[PDB]
Protein backbone atom coordinates (compact mmCIF):
# COMPACT_ATOMS: atom_id res chain seq x y z
CA UNK A 1 0.00 0.00 0.00
CA UNK A 2 1.29 3.51 0.31
CA UNK A 3 3.30 4.75 -2.76
CA UNK A 4 2.79 3.31 -6.19
CA UNK A 5 5.42 0.69 -6.73
CA UNK A 6 7.16 0.09 -10.03
CA UNK A 7 9.45 -2.68 -11.24
CA UNK A 8 11.98 -1.41 -13.77
CA UNK A 9 13.72 -4.35 -15.51
CA UNK A 10 16.29 -4.81 -18.29
CA UNK A 11 15.70 -7.56 -20.82
CA UNK A 12 17.21 -8.58 -24.14
CA UNK A 13 20.82 -8.20 -25.42
CA UNK A 14 23.52 -7.71 -22.76
CA UNK A 15 24.75 -4.33 -23.91
CA UNK A 16 24.89 -0.97 -22.15
CA UNK A 17 21.36 0.28 -21.23
CA UNK A 18 21.67 3.99 -20.04
CA UNK A 19 17.87 4.64 -20.40
CA UNK A 20 16.72 2.21 -17.72
CA UNK A 21 18.64 3.84 -14.86
CA UNK A 22 17.50 7.26 -15.81
CA UNK A 23 13.86 6.06 -15.80
CA UNK A 24 14.25 4.42 -12.50
CA UNK A 25 15.69 7.52 -10.91
CA UNK A 26 13.04 9.81 -12.51
CA UNK A 27 10.30 7.59 -11.15
CA UNK A 28 11.92 7.77 -7.69
CA UNK A 29 12.22 11.52 -7.82
CA UNK A 30 8.55 11.63 -8.76
CA UNK A 31 7.73 9.76 -5.57
CA UNK A 32 7.25 6.19 -6.67
CA UNK A 33 8.75 3.19 -4.88
CA UNK A 34 11.03 1.67 -7.47
CA UNK A 35 12.53 -1.79 -7.72
CA UNK A 36 15.60 -1.70 -10.06
CA UNK A 37 18.56 -4.19 -9.83
CA UNK A 38 20.42 -2.83 -12.77
CA UNK A 39 20.90 -6.32 -14.10
CA UNK A 40 19.60 -8.09 -17.17
CA UNK A 41 16.78 -10.51 -16.41
CA UNK A 42 14.83 -13.21 -18.16
CA UNK A 43 11.07 -12.75 -18.70
CA UNK A 44 10.34 -15.35 -16.00
CA UNK A 45 12.65 -13.59 -13.50
CA UNK A 46 10.78 -10.31 -14.22
CA UNK A 47 7.41 -11.83 -13.84
CA UNK A 48 8.45 -13.51 -10.55
CA UNK A 49 10.04 -10.41 -9.19
CA UNK A 50 6.95 -8.43 -10.10
CA UNK A 51 4.61 -10.73 -8.16
CA UNK A 52 7.05 -11.28 -5.29
CA UNK A 53 7.41 -7.49 -4.81
CA UNK A 54 3.70 -7.07 -5.51
CA UNK A 55 4.27 -4.09 -7.88
CA UNK A 56 1.72 -1.81 -9.46
CA UNK A 57 3.40 -1.39 -12.83
CA UNK A 58 6.14 -3.31 -14.68
CA UNK A 59 8.46 -1.23 -16.92
CA UNK A 60 10.76 -3.18 -19.23
CA UNK A 61 13.72 -1.71 -21.10
CA UNK A 62 14.91 -3.72 -24.09
CA UNK A 63 17.92 -1.98 -25.72
CA UNK A 64 17.92 -4.59 -28.43
CA UNK A 65 16.67 -8.12 -28.87
CA UNK A 66 13.59 -10.00 -30.04
CA UNK A 67 10.95 -7.83 -28.38
CA UNK A 68 7.93 -9.84 -29.38
CA UNK A 69 9.24 -13.17 -28.23
CA UNK A 70 10.48 -11.82 -24.89
CA UNK A 71 7.32 -9.88 -24.15
CA UNK A 72 5.22 -12.88 -25.23
CA UNK A 73 7.06 -14.99 -22.64
CA UNK A 74 6.68 -12.31 -19.89
CA UNK A 75 3.02 -11.87 -20.58
CA UNK A 76 2.51 -15.71 -20.42
CA UNK A 77 4.29 -16.14 -17.12
CA UNK A 78 2.44 -13.21 -15.52
CA UNK A 79 -0.82 -14.96 -16.60
CA UNK A 80 0.47 -18.26 -15.16
CA UNK A 81 1.13 -16.56 -11.76
CA UNK A 82 -2.35 -14.98 -11.77
CA UNK A 83 -0.80 -11.54 -12.19
CA UNK A 84 -2.16 -10.59 -15.63
CA UNK A 85 -3.83 -7.40 -14.37
CA UNK A 86 -0.42 -5.85 -13.60
CA UNK A 87 0.12 -3.32 -16.33
CA UNK A 88 3.31 -3.63 -18.39
CA UNK A 89 5.04 -0.80 -20.29
CA UNK A 90 7.97 -1.17 -22.64
CA UNK A 91 10.81 1.12 -23.56
CA UNK A 92 13.38 0.79 -26.37
CA UNK A 93 13.88 1.27 -30.09
CA UNK A 94 11.00 -0.81 -31.38
CA UNK A 95 10.43 -1.00 -35.16
CA UNK A 96 7.10 0.46 -36.28
CA UNK A 97 5.74 -2.92 -37.65
CA UNK A 98 6.23 -4.36 -34.12
CA UNK A 99 4.24 -1.69 -32.28
CA UNK A 100 0.79 -3.18 -32.93
CA UNK A 101 1.73 -6.80 -32.35
CA UNK A 102 3.22 -5.74 -28.98
CA UNK A 103 0.13 -3.77 -27.98
CA UNK A 104 -1.89 -6.91 -28.97
CA UNK A 105 -0.03 -8.89 -26.31
CA UNK A 106 -1.54 -6.39 -23.87
CA UNK A 107 1.39 -4.02 -23.34
CA UNK A 108 -0.16 -0.78 -22.27
CA UNK A 109 2.38 1.73 -23.54
CA UNK A 110 5.50 1.59 -25.68
CA UNK A 111 8.01 4.37 -24.92
CA UNK A 112 10.19 5.18 -27.92
CA UNK A 113 13.33 7.21 -27.81
CA UNK A 114 11.42 10.44 -28.42
CA UNK A 115 9.08 9.92 -25.40
CA UNK A 116 9.85 12.38 -22.70
CA UNK A 117 10.51 11.46 -19.06
CA UNK A 118 7.56 13.56 -18.07
CA UNK A 119 5.32 11.44 -20.30
CA UNK A 120 6.70 8.27 -18.88
CA UNK A 121 5.90 9.40 -15.30
CA UNK A 122 2.44 10.42 -16.20
CA UNK A 123 1.53 7.19 -17.92
CA UNK A 124 3.10 5.03 -15.24
CA UNK A 125 1.10 7.11 -12.65
CA UNK A 126 -2.14 6.59 -14.57
CA UNK A 127 -1.60 2.85 -14.93
CA UNK A 128 -0.73 2.37 -11.27
CA UNK A 129 -3.74 4.41 -10.19
CA UNK A 130 -5.94 2.19 -12.36
CA UNK A 131 -4.30 -0.95 -11.13
CA UNK A 132 -5.05 -0.04 -7.47
CA UNK A 133 -8.54 0.93 -8.24
CA UNK A 134 -9.21 -2.37 -10.05
CA UNK A 135 -7.69 -4.40 -7.12
CA UNK A 136 -9.41 -2.38 -4.41
CA UNK A 137 -12.59 -2.84 -6.48
CA UNK A 138 -12.96 -6.48 -5.52
CA UNK A 139 -14.76 -7.91 -2.53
Amino acid sequence: RRRYKVLVAKMGLDGHDRGAKVVARALRDAGFEVVYTGLRQTPEQVAMAAVQEDVDVIGVSILNGAHLHLMKRLMAKLRELGADDIPVVLGGTIPIPDLEPLRSLGIREIFLPGTSLGEIIEKVRKLAEEKRMREEAEA
